[PDB]
């Protein structure tokens, strides 16, 4: 029923559809509210966007939370089981994946984003006691290493998608060439 | 002035936009001509589809003949000048980038275009003496290799085109993911 949720996700269908240039005006309408209604909300397009952007964090962290086991130990089977989890949360939610994807690499996420992004999962920290995953590049292409991943996912996602019958080798092939490119030993 | 040549660029304009479910009537207007016109020159979407894949193929490999040097031995330098080759390619004439990435993973590729396709440049077979680049992979996931090949592609591209004060520094680093992701030594 409430109005932040439905803003929220005729905000994922549009930015999914068009980008971050989508308008508010079609936003506010696809919910049930009045553009001045949406303002009250988030009172700019950056906002939204930074909004938007920590609520899909959100939601794809608690899915992963749903799947993740603790007496995993090795980094490269808990790195697949995050995988696992996001090609699930993408392929179940197209729009919310094509949405983050859009926003992570938005030049508008602010630091506070960031923090509130690094911060609102402890649990998901670190399940590598130090890490193997994109820590090898210089912080300016931390977004770049962001970009490759979701593009590696989004691939393997179209390909699961129209061939379901091989959904999970495309899976496991698509995760063995994400772990070549962004990690190292 | 030939109609052949501005329908193709129609249709790739098109398809760059929309993906091959272009109309062709769109595509015809676009271009000078009659859509009747337009079916003389492919009577059908599947035979615009292998016709354009075609041209588009040509297109790259003639800018990679007029790029690539044969004192080159080493197959991870030969790797790269592949990589930057098709970098520019898509930077200099993004469309065609867009274009190519659909038809490639349309399912609408004849074995006839891909024969065509493996012949068309015997210049640019072998330059490994037997090969590294994706042929590890069954003949089944050929294509989508390809397409992991194309969105580590159009991400560097993207962050090329939008920094480009460091457009060799994510080419380099789009390449090395790349290289780690679809070849083995
Ligand atoms: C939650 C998980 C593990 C926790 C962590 O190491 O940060 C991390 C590792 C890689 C992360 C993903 C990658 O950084 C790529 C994407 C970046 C976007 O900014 C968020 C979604 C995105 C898909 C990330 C979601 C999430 O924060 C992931 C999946
Ligand atoms: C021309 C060059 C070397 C010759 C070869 O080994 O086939 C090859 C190696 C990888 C090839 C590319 C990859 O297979 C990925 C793409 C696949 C598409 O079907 C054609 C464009 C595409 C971008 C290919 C163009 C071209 O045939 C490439 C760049």
């Amino acid at each position: 029923e409430d109005k932040k949720q439905a803003l929220l996700e005729a905000a994922t269908q549009a930015i999914a559809q068009s980008g971050i240039a989508a308008s508010t005006a079609v936003i506010a309408r696809n919910a049930g509210v009045a553009e001045g209604t949406l303002f009250r909300y988030f009172a700019t397009k950056d906002e939204l966007i930074n909004t938007l952007y920590l609520h899909l964090k959100q939601d794809l962290c608690q899915s992963m939370i749903m799947e993740l086991d603790r007496s995993i130990t090795d980094a490269k089977m808990m790195t697949r089981f995050i995988w696992n989890s996001y090609i699930s949360w993408g392929l179940n939610h197209p729009a919310r994946h094509r949405a983050i994807r859009q926003l992570a690499v938005s030049e508008k996420l602010t630091k506070e984003t960031e923090q509130r992004a690094d911060d609102m999962f402890p649990e998901l920290r670190d399940l590598c006691h130090r890490s193997v995953l994109m820590v090898f590049m210089s912080d300016e292409y931390r977004a770049f290493g962001d970009g490759l991943f979701l593009a590696l996912a989004e691939t393997t996602m179209d390909f699961a998608a129209r061939d379901p019958a091989r959904a999970g080798e495309y899976i496991a092939l698509g995760f063995e060439a994400m772990w070549r490119a962004l990690t190292r030993e």
